[PDB]
């Protein structure tokens, strides 16, 4: 929902993204649709399992799982639109996550020369 990179000092850059809660939710209900496929309860047919229930044993851990995909998956799309090469490994600096809210993180890191003459 929002990208906004800025010099720290020297060659160091930061990249703040917002992940509108909307993209949030929309890929966690999603995820959970795919769970409910692998889970089977008892030896009845796989896939026959209350959403509430799925909701309940998976939701917490598939609300990690999309929201370190997207922090990533946004990280990555967004130094690529705004043609920024990290050098090395970057930091990722997590915000506060609240619950049904849009989310913002701070990635950092350096970049570097390109080859010259």
């Amino acid at each position: 929902m929002q990208v906004s990179v800025e010099t720290t000092q020297g060659l160091g850059r930061r990249v703040t993204i917002t992940i509108a809660a909307d993209s949030i939710e929309t890929a966690v209900k999603s995820e959970l649709v795919n769970v409910a496929k692998k889970v089977r309860i008892d030896g009845l047919r796989k896939g026959k399992v209350p959403m509430n229930i799925v909701a309940q044993r998976y939701g917490a851990s598939v609300r990690q799982d999309v929201l370190g995909d997207l922090m990533s998956r946004n990280f990555i799309d967004a130094i690529i639109k705004e043609k920024i090469n990290p050098a090395g490994a970057p930091t990722y600096v997590p915000g506060e996550y609240k619950l049904g809210e849009d989310f913002t993180y701070s990635v950092e890191f350096e970049v570097y020369p390109e080859v010259e003459l």
